């Protein structure tokens, strides 16, 4: 951070979405004309929900790490009421959003996405930094449609012990985190597993219809498949949905695996 901001140095455009953290807007700096997206949070929320250090974390992380499959963080700064965030803008929304629009993807965009990720995934394990929070809602596409990452606020050093009171939902979470146990990187190959799963059937393979219920699916690893999903695309995530984190893939053994490199552009 060399330079510091001021929400005046911003023309505020068209709203892009989230809620109660605060909302997220299109913007453009006046100096450069450079268009952006400008996160702003709630010091209100902030302090009552004590989210100090993932706001931190999120800032801290994101601001370093550069990579094309990874959202950019310019900088921030706060006004006497509240906390922005100068992020890259990503010009095709969420991949949550167009999961809804698709239902389900074919094996072409799902390898894809599952490629883009990984190497942003094995770039962050590069730096020993595990995200703990892929999920669809947590991805955004570039101009060119392309997966790029967002939100390490949950994102930490590993290994780790964080117990962390709550996620909203488990469906992206593998054992050792919801158990309350000790993970590791390879916290980040249980959600690809999960993405590789949503993405071609609709569903996570855990969604159930309470916490409590999903908690139990995921700690036994109960997933089966609708008969479109191919062997190749099975295996795979057979591969990365293992209760043992140490018999999952290395990124690379998945950017290899024969069903994502016979579908992935
Ligand atoms: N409504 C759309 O077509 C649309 C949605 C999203 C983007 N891209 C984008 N880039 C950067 C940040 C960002 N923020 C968010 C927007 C919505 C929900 C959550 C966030 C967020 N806290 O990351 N969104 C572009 C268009």
């Amino acid at each position: 951070k060399k330079r510091q901001w001021a929400l005046e140095d911003f023309e505020i455009g068209r709203p892009l979405g989230k809620g109660k953290f605060g909302n997220v807007y299109l913007a453009r700096e006046k100096q450069s004309k450079f268009i952006l997206a400008l996160k702003v949070l709630f010091k209100a929320q902030l302090e009552k929900a004590g989210v100090e250090h993932q706001l931190r974390r999120e800032v801290e992380i994101q601001s370093h790490l550069r990579h094309p499959n990874i959202l950019r963080l310019y900088g921030y700064f706060h006004d006497a009421t509240r906390v922005y965030l100068i992020l890259e803008y990503a010009p095709l929304g969420t991949v949550y959003r167009e999961l809804q629009k698709l239902s389900k993807f074919d094996e072409q965009r799902t390898a894809t996405y599952i490629t883009e990720l990984a190497n942003a995934l094995s770039y962050c394990h590069s730096k020993r930094v595990i995200h703990r929070d892929i999920k669809p809602e947590n991805l955004l596409l570039g101009s060119a449609g392309e997966l790029k990452i967002a939100d390490f606020g949950w994102s930490v050093h590993a290994p780790s012990s964080r117990r962390d009171t709550l996620c909203g939902t488990l469906d992206y979470l593998p054992p050792e985190m919801i158990e309350g146990r000790m993970h590791d990187e390879k916290v980040d190959l249980w959600s690809l597993g999960v993405l590789c799963y949503e993405f071609l059937v609709g569903k996570p393979p855990f969604e159930a219809n309470t916490y409590q219920e999903t908690y139990k699916r995921i700690s036994r690893v109960e997933f089966t498949f609708p008969d479109f999903v191919t062997e190749g695309a099975r295996d795979l995530i057979s591969r990365l949905l293992k209760h043992n984190p140490s018999q999952r893939p290395m990124l690379r053994e998945v950017l290899e695996h024969p069903w994502i490199t016979a579908n992935s552009s």
